[PDB]
């Protein structure tokens, strides 16, 4: 599914993403956009032969197990696939893990070129949250 901005923005509040570890919640809906485009289906492969899933671009070598990517941790303890489905349990339950591990939202390289510094809040107005 491909999400509206607002419409995403209140499924993550309702999660309890907003200020998660600080992270306002335009932080979020900005990294989504740049990650994902705001679609739940997005794959995308790397070099290293792990691949990134869903809204949020969780990776295969560390966070979930797709059966293809040797010696990974899947530290979510999820396939990779459950990132994909439309409702964004999974991928919020184990971006709060990512978060959580020390670099904060740089585990995220969209957020860090693109999000980080800006007017995060931007991507929030206009919503009813
Ligand atoms: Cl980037």
């Amino acid at each position: 599914k491909v999400f509206g901005r607002c419409e995403l923005a209140a499924a993550m509040k309702r999660h309890g993403l907003d200020n998660y570890r600080g992270y306002s919640l335009g932080n979020w809906v900005c990294a989504a956009k740049f990650e994902s485009n705001f679609n739940t289906q997005a794959t995308n492969r790397n070099t290293d032969g792990s691949t990134d899933y869903g809204i949020l671009q969780i990776n295969s070598r560390w966070w979930c197990n797709d059966g293809r990517t040797p010696g990974s941790r899947n530290l979510c303890n999820i396939p990779c696939s459950a990132l994909l489905s439309s409702d964004i349990t999974a991928s919020v339950n184990c971006a709060k893990k990512i978060v959580s591990d020390g670099n904060g939202m740089n585990a995220w390289v969209a957020w860090r070129n693109r999000c980080k510094g800006t007017d995060v809040q931007a991507w929030i107005r206009g919503c009813r949250l």
